[PDB]
This record gives structure tokens, sequence and C-alpha cells, in this order.
């Protein structure tokens, strides 16, 4: 059977500098697997700044960081492909604002996690203000991935990551992201040191 997307990748407005990345979903019988291409061509987590995450679900990411206007922005495509014969594939650009060529409303970060050390069954609640037209979404990423909200000890609060009864497992280097229709704003990455 032919495979399908079940989560299409989203055009992107970013800043130059920042970090860009689409999400491509897929599933079928046989399993698909993902491939990205920019301008047509086969993107490979080889080269420096691409990275290719995979993540059970059928979930390929493609990351950017951090981006270069001329060379990074393009059209991209997630395309499923399953082996015997069947392939799928869906479209999305990368766009690149310099300067103060951003979209008006286009989210920004004005506070991001700090580095912050925390002691082992103690709360740590780490800050993301952002602002936006529309009001941004927000979400957190632990060492490039999404974090495990279903976790009952990770909660958001207006925006802003609860870990609670913190464990050594926690550490990493943590960012939110700040998105709305106008464009998607990473916070700089930092770490968050649990001690024992």
């Amino acid at each position: 059977h032919p495979p399908e997307i079940i989560r299409k990748p989203q055009n992107q407005g970013v800043r130059v500098g920042g970090v860009a990345s689409f999400y491509c979903a897929a599933r079928g019988d046989p399993p698909p697997s993902i491939v990205w291409r920019k301008n047509g061509k086969k993107v490979s987590g080889t080269q420096s700044r691409y990275t290719v995450l995979e993540q059970p679900g059928g979930i390929s990411i493609l990351r950017i960081e951090p981006v270069r206007a001329g060379r990074d922005d393009a059209p991209y495509e997630c395309v499923a492909e399953n082996g015997v014969g069947d392939a799928v594939s869906a479209d999305a650009t990368l766009t690149i604002y310099e300067g103060d060529k951003t979209p008006a409303g286009f989210p920004v970060i004005t506070q991001g996690p700090g580095t912050r050390v925390i002691e082992v069954g103690h709360t740590v609640l780490m800050t993301c203000k952002a602002i936006g037209n529309p009001t941004p979404n927000i979400y957190w990423i632990k060492n490039q991935t999404k974090v495990d909200m279903s976790n009952p000890r990770y909660s958001l609060k207006d925006g802003f990551l609860q870990i609670e009864n913190s464990r050594e497992e926690d550490q990493g280097k943590y960012e939110c992201v700040a998105e709305n229709s106008m464009g998607t704003e990473h916070s700089k990455a930092t770490n968050l040191y649990v001690k024992v």
C-alpha cells in the first residue's frame, strides 16, 4: 500500500542566524522511509549545520543552524517512499529574514531559559517570555528534540517549563521555541545542571 504523510512540514520564516526546523511524519505498509530534499536534491545530515533526526512514530525532523541567508532559504520537500514503487511528498519553504525585515508580529523572545543549577528533588521553572501577533505558541526542546510533556513531572505554566522533583536525568541543553503564523524563533540553548 502507498505511504501517507500524517504530518506535513510547514513553511518556516526564521531570522538570519537562527534555527529552522521542519517536521514530517509518515506511515504505511510496508513502512515508509522519509528523506528531505532541498531545491530537489537530497539533504544529508552529514553536511554541517544540517541535522536529520528520526523518532518512533515515523517522524523525521530536519534542523538547520545557524541559518544563512543566500544558502538555506529554499523550497524543501519531505518525501516518503515505501521502497516497493510508491512515494508521496509535501513541500515547505524556508524564508529567511535579515535585519528588521521580519513580518510585523513576528515572535520575539524577550527572556529565554538561562543557565540554571537545580538540586535533586527540587522544582525548577524555566522562563520563556515571548511576544507576538498572533500570541505565540511556546514549546520546549531538550538536546534538539521536543521535551516529552507526557512526563508527569513536566508541565507548562504560561509558557514556562516546570520540572518538579528534578532528577539527574533531567539535565541537558534546553531551548524554547516561540511560533505563530508570522514566523518561528528559537531561544538560545542553555544548560540545566542537576546537583546531586
